[PDB]
C-alpha cells in the first residue's frame, strides 16, 4: 500500500534499485524495462508508480497525464539560507563541447561533422541543439546534418546510430539505456573524449565532473579541462570556466513523476527515503546511498544535493516553462503513446 514500485531503465539501473529495495526493506520495490519510453508506459498501465525523468521525456510524460513530484536539486552558490528541500531549482546549462586540438571547429562550421548525443528527445542531448540546429537551417533534415553520429533512440541502422558502439559484446547498439557505451551524459562526453565524434551536446556539469581527475574511470583519468571548449552561439570558443557565457539554454532540472492520482503516496516515500539514503541520510555512506552510482548517474544524477518540493504544484507545463514547452513543439513538428 504504502509501497512504491520504481521503474529502472535496463540492467544497470535495475542492480542499483534491487540494492534499494533490499535496503528500504521494500518499502522500495523494482519494475525494469528497456527504455524509458516502456516505463512511462508501465507507470500508466499502474503497474510502476515513478521514475526520475530528463526534461525531454517529461515533456511525453506530461501529454499523457503524468505529473512532477519532486525534482532534482545540485548545489548552489546563491540561496544558501534555505535547506535543500525547499530551495528553488536552478537548471543547469546545455553546452556543446569540442576538442581545443579540433581548432576551427565552432558553432557555424558543425555541418557534416561527427557528434555524440545523450539520447534522443533529452533536453541538452538532443531537442536544444536540434531545436537550434533545425530553426537555422530551415529543414526538417536534421538527420542529414551530421555526416556520423551517436544519438541513442534512433534507427540503429541509420547514420545517427553509426558511432554508437553497444555494450560488452556489440550487442544493443544504439539503445537509450546505459548498457549503450555511449548513453547519457557520460556516454556523450566519453564519445567526445575518445574522439568518435567531434562535438558533444551534453551540460555544463558533465564536462566538470569528469576531468582534472574528478572521475577516476580509465578513459577519463587523464583528462584535462583546458583540452576541451564550449561552442558560443555567436560563432566563437571558450574555456569550460565560461559555462554562464557560452550556452546554448538553461534547461529544467530532471523530476520524479508519477501518475497524478499517486503523486502524494510517492512524494511522502521518497521524503522519508532521502533522509535515510540521501546525502546527509542516516545510512548513506555506511549503508547504501541514493545519489551516488560511480558516475553513472543510474536513477538520479550523482551530483544531486536533494529531491526538492516544487512549490506552486506547477503542471508539468509550468515545470518546463513556455520557453522550453515551445520549443519542443516546433521540433516535433518535424518528425496513446502518443497521448497527445
Ligand atoms: C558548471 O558545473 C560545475 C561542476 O558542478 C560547477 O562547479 C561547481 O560549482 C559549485 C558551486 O559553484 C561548487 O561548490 C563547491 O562544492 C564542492 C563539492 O563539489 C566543494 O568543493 C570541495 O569538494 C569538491 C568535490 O569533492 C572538490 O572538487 C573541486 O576541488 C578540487 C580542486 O579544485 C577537485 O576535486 C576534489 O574533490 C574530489 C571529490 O571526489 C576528489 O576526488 C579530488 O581528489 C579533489 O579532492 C576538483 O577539481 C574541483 O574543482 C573540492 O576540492 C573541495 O574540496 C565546495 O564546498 C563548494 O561548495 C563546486 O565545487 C563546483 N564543482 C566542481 C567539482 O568543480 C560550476 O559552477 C558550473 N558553472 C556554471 C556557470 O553553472
Ligand atoms: C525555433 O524557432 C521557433 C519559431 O520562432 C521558436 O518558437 C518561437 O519562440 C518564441 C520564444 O519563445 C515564441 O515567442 C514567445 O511567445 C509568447 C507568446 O507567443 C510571448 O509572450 C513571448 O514573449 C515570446 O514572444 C514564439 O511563440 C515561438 N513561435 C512559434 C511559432 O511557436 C523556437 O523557440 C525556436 N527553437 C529554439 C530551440 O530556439
Ligand atoms: C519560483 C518557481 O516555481 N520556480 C520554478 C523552479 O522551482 C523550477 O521548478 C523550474 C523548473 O524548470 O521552474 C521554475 O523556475
Ligand atoms: C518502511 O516504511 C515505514 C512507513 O513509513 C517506516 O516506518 C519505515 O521507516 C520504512 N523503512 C525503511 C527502512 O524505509
Ligand atoms: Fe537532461
Ligand atoms: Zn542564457
Ligand atoms: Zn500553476
Amino acid at each position: 500500500y504504502t509501497r512504491v514500485v520504481w521503474c529502472a531503465v535496463g540492467p544497470e539501473e535495475q542492480k542499483k534499485c534491487q540494492q534499494w529495495s533490499q535496503q528500504s526493506g521494500q518499502n522500495v520495490t523494482c519494475a525494469t524495462a528497456s527504455t524509458t519510453d516502456d516505463c512511462i508506459v508501465l507507470v500508466l498501465k499502474g503497474e510502476a508508480d515513478a521514475l526520475n525523468l530528463d526534461g525531454g521525456y517529461i515533456y511525453t510524460a506530461g501529454k499523457c497525464g503524468l505529473v512532477p513530484v519532486l525534482a532534482e536539486n545540485r548545489k548552489s552558490s546563491k540561496h544558501s539560507s534555505l535547506d535543500c528541500v525547499l530551495r528553488p531549482t536552478e537548471g543547469y546549462l546545455a553546452v556543446a563541447v569540442v576538442k581545443k586540438a579540433n581548432e576551427g571547429l565552432t558553432w557555424n562550421s558543425l555541418k557534416d561533422k561527427k557528434s555524440c548525443h545523450t539520447a534522443v528527445d533529452r533536453t541538452a542531448g538532443w531537442n536544444i541543439p536540434m531545436g537550434l540546429i533545425v530553426n537555422q537551417t530551415g529543414s526538417c533534415a536534421f538527420d542529414e546534418f551530421f555526416s556520423q553520429s551517436c544519438a541513442p533512440g534512433a534507427d540503429p541502422k541509420s547514420r545517427l546510430c553509426a558511432l554508437c558502439a553497444g555494450d560488452d559484446q556489440g550487442l544493443d547498439k544504439c539503445v537509450p539505456n546505459s548498457k549503450e557505451k555511449y548513453y547519457g551524459y557520460t556516454g556523450a562526453f566519453r564519445c567526445l573524449a575518445e574522439d568518435v565524434g567531434d562535438v558533444a551536446f551534453v551540460k555544463n556539469d558533465t564536462v566538470w565532473e569528469n576531468t582534472n581527475g574528478e572521475s577516476t574511470a580509465d578513459w577519463a583519468k587523464n583528462l584535462k579541462r583546458e583540452d576541451f571548449r564550449l561552442l558560443c552561439l555567436d560563432g566563437t570558443r571558450k574555456p569550460v570556466t565560461e559555462a554562464q557565457s557560452c550556452h546554448l539554454a538553461v534547461a529544467p532540472n530532471h523530476a520524479v513523476v508519477s501518475r497524478s492520482d499517486r503523486a502524494a503516496h510517492v512524494e511522502q516515500v521518497l521524503l522519508h527515503q532521502q533522509a535515510l539514503f540521501g546525502k546527509n541520510g542516516k545510512n548513506c555512506p555506511d549503508k547504501f546511498c541514493l545519489f551516488k552510482s560511480e558516475t553513472k548517474n543510474l536513477l538520479f544524477n550523482d551530483n544531486t544535493e536533494c529531491l526538492a518540493k516544487l512549490g506552486g504544484r506547477p503542471t508539468y507545463e509550468e515545470y518546463l516553462g513556455t520557453e522550453y514547452v515551445t520549443a519542443i513543439a516546433n521540433l516535433k513538428k518535424c518528425s496513446l503513446e502518443a497521448c497527445a
